[PDB]
Parts: C-alpha cells; sequence; structure tokens
C-alpha cells in the first residue's frame, strides 16, 4: 500500500493487529524514528497495580519485520488446528508475530519453525501454570498428565536424533542427568522404554510436526545435536520450575533466578534451529564458555524485558517468577514503578556484557571461516532481542497479545499519523 492509503485507513480505525499490514508500518516507523536517529531507547507504556510504567528498552539492533508475516498470518487458521486449544488462547499467544519480527530474514519454512518451537514453550508453559493456583485448587492428575508429557514430548526428539559423532550421542546422554534412567542408548540413538509411552500428550501434533521438519530439512546434510541440547536444557528447566512451583516456598535469589531463567527462556532453542539455516555456522560455538554466557546474557535480557510487560498480569496470577518481583522482596523501598525501572537497568547492563562478549568471541576467532559463522551466529542471537522488543512494543489490538498495552495504541496511533502523514507531503521526494 501506499502510505496515504495507510494513514487513511489509520484515521479511521486505527492500528490493528488483525490487518497484517499495519505491522510492517509499525515496525517502519519504529526504525525511522528511533534506530535511524541513533536512539536505541523503545518506549514501553503499562500500568502494574495502578502505578504508570513508563520505561525505556534499550537495544540497538536493527528492526525488521519477515515479508513471510503475510502468508503466515493469512494461513494462522490452518496453522492453528495443529494445537489443542481455542482460538482465544492461540490468538494471545500470536506465534505468527513473534516469528515473522525475531526471525525476519528467513524463508517461509525456517520462520514457521521458529513459532512451532516458540508455541511450544508458550503452551507448555500455560500447562505448567496449573501450579500458579493455591494448593486449595491444585489437582494431582493435571500434574500426572504434566510430568508425563515432557518425558513422552522429550522421546520424540529423541527419536530424531542418530548423530554421526558418538561424541555428540554421549553429549545428549549425560545431559539428561534424572532422565536418565527413562532412556537407554540403542543402536546410537537414545530410546525412552516403552514402558512409559503411557497417553498421547494433548500437543503431540505440534511436537511431531516440529520433529518431522527438523528430521527432514537439517538432519540429512547438518548436525542437530545442539538443538536436540536445547530441548533438553528446556524440559528439564520446566522439571525444575515444577519443582519450586510445586514447593510453593519461593526463595530464589537474583542470580538463581537468571540460571533458571537460562533454561526455559526457550529462544536458545530457535536459535539452534535458526543457525543450521545459514551456511556460516560453527557447531563448536555451543561448547565456547563465552558463547555460552553470550546466550544466557540475550535469555535474561528477554526475560527482564518480559518482568516489566507481564508484572501486572503475574502479579494478579500472584506468580512469583518475576524480577520485579524479587527485587521488592528484597527491598522494601520499591514500589511497582521503581522496581521496573532496576529491572530496565539490569537490561541495559546486560546488554553492554552482552556487546562484550560479542566483542571477545569475535576477536577469539581463529580463522575467517570461523569469524563469519561465529558474526552470523551472534546476529540470529541480535535479531531475536530487537525482535522482542518490538514484539512487546506492538501490543496495540487486545486478544491478539499475552499483555495488551492500550497506552501503546494510543501513543502508536498518534505518532505513526504523524509519520505517515509527512511521507504523504513530501510525495514524491
Ligand atoms: C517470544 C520470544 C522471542 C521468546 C520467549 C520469551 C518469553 C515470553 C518467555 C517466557 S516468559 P513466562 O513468564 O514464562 O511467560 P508469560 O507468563 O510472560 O507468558
Ligand atoms: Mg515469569
Ligand atoms: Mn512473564
Amino acid at each position: 500500500e501506499s502510505p496515504k492509503e495507510v494513514l487513511s485507513r489509520v484515521q479511521d480505525a486505527g492500528l490493528t493487529l488483525t490487518n497484517p499490514n499495519d505491522l510492517y508500518w509499525m515496525v517502519d516507523f519504529l526504525k525511522e524514528k528511533y534506530y535511524d536517529n541513533g536512539d536505541y531507547y523503545y518506549p514501553i507504556k503499562t500500568v502494574c497495580d495502578g502505578e504508570s510504567i513508563d520505561v525505556k528498552f534499550y537495544c540497538p539492533f536493527e528492526p525488521s519485520l519477515s515479508p513471510h508475516y503475510l502468508e503466515l498470518y493469512g494461513s494462522r487458521d490452518e496453522r492453528a488446528s495443529i494445537y489443542e486449544t481455542t482460538m482465544k488462547k492461540y490468538n494471545r499467544i500470536n506465534s505468527e508475530k513473534t516469528s515473522a519480527i525475531c526471525t525476519p530474514y528467513s524463508s517461509y519454512g525456517d520462520t514457521q519453525i521458529v513459532a512451532y518451537f516458540y508455541s511450544m514453550m508458550y503452551y507448555i508453559n500455560d500447562q505448567t501454570a496449573h501450579l500458579k493456583l493455591p494448593e486449595s485448587e491444585i489437582e494431582s492428575e493435571l500434574i500426572d498428565i504434566l510430568n508425563d508429557d515432557i518425558l513422552i514430548y522429550l522421546n520424540e526428539f529423541m527419536s530424531i536424533f542418530e548423530p554421526e559423532d558418538a561424541q555428540d550421542l554421549e553429549r545428549i546422554w549425560d545431559f539428561l542427568d534424572f532422565y536418565q534412567p527413562y532412556f537407554s542408548k540403542v543402536d546410537g540413538k537414545i530410546v525412552l522404554d516403552e514402558k512409559y509411552l503411557v497417553r498421547t500428550p494433548s500437543q503431540m501434533p505440534l511436537i511431531k510436526t516440529i520433529c518431522e521438519y527438523v528430521s527432514e530439512q537439517f538432519a540429512p546434510s547438518k548436525n542437530i545435536t545442539q538443538v536436540i541440547w536445547e530441548v533438553v536444557r528446556y524440559i528439564k528447566g520446566v522439571k525444575d520450575e515444577i519443582h519450586i512451583r510445586g514447593d510453593k516456598s519461593f526463595t530464589l535469589s537474583l542470580q538463581e533466578y537468571d540460571d533458571f531463567r537460562d533454561k526455559v527462556t526457550a529462544s536458545p532453542m530457535a536459535h539452534a534451529v535458526s543457525d543450521l539455516t545459514h551456511e556460516r555456522f560453527s557447531y563448536e560455538a555451543y561448547t565456547n564458555p563465552a558463547f555460552m554466557e553470550l546466550e544466557n546474557r540475550c535469555s535474561e535480557i528477554i526475560t527482564y524485558f518480559n518482568d516489566v510487560c507481564t508484572s501486572d498480569r503475574e502479579r494478579l496470577d500472584e506468580d512469583p517468577f518475576n524480577s520485579v518481583f524479587i527485587l521488592m522482596d528484597l527491598d522494601p523501598s520499591l514500589n511497582f514503578a521503581k522496581s521496573c525501572d532496576v529491572v530496565v537497568e539490569h537490561a541495559y547492563n546486560k546488554m553492554q556484557a552482552f556487546l562484550k562478549l560479542k566483542e571477545e568471541i569475535l576477536e577469539s576467532a581463529s580463522d575467517e571461516e570461523e569469524r563469519l559463522a561465529l558474526a552470523r551466529m551472534i546476529k540470529t542471537r541480535e535479531d531475536s532481542l530487537i525482535g522482542y522488543v518490538l514484539h512487546e512494543v506492538c501490543c496495540v489490538e487486545d486478544g491478539y497479545a499475552r499483555d495488551h498495552k492500550p497506552l501503546m495504541k494510543a501513543f502508536l496511533e498518534e505518532e505513526i499519523t504523524k509519520s505517515l502523514a509527512e511521507k504523504v507531503k513530501f510525495n514524491p521526494v
């Protein structure tokens, strides 16, 4: 469309998330107003316990939206039929918007597989959210189902894992930890004992769709051990969350919260698959201690941004898994607004630590092939950082985001109207 057509639509109907064209103009505006002016502080306007939350998320990476978002959104109904879900739940998760904005320069299939991985985390997280309820309402059968589901999900990723190097087989085997007694090494493959294939989990078609794509697109030609490794780390992290939530006694420090969030942010899974889509790729980076820390910083940055945006909803859930609430429990002088400011500052320092590790990792490269591979893999994680910022910024329609921000809807509609009008006036210059 032309800027004149969109300006007329915005002046009449405002900004929506149901018209997928609006998101292209929102991301384009955010790049022009902020990134293109050297301003890397993107506004977040929400509320928590009636307090005004008006902060800026620092991220100096180029904003972009996937060209496949139109087709991804146009096929959202057939994509949702894979899931056991209501459309209200599927619309709030909005994996089409998440993947398109965090994986902006990939093929249609390589973008959709990222949407599948993020949707897997959201549906498993919502199943784990039953433990948020007070103990008077927790059903043991649902916990039994959850514990059995993640073990069956884990085995389905094991069924597509047949590494060419026996050392990679031992890497996953030793990483199973408390899940190892359930599995056995049978002819170069890790197999769950058939005694434990008890049920068909509710989201098994989703997990089978993921494993089918990974085994058909990357397994014949690439080493998919890290994709399996990050899935094991995530599934183990979910088990740790079940243990903590099931105990109903949250005593995690901010450092322990970071260590836990390093496992369950799920973005390392999407990065592992996205790394296999580029020729510039170094599997040895996954065991580099500096690269592992860079991935941990990325997960914590996304966590802290999420903690600010989801604070009010999780406050009503009485969910203690939030750095805003952990800091308030430690410091009684902090309200929700002052605590969010501290979290935003922590996210800035983690971003500087991310950029410092980046410079050290690229300098430690042995040859040009390794340098270009490391730079490509770090760029993939930078795409997710700016992508998640804009993801929360562009929550402008209620029901199509986990945390609708009506103040951002008003702010973006007012600001994009002035920007589009300036485009129409100076046209065609
Ligand atoms: C969306 C992307 C790019 C990565 C994952 C970020 C993310 C929202 C992780 C889960 S945070 P968690 O508190 O577990 O979940 P919510 O209640 O905020 O939905
Ligand atoms: Mg949380
Ligand atoms: Mn959250």
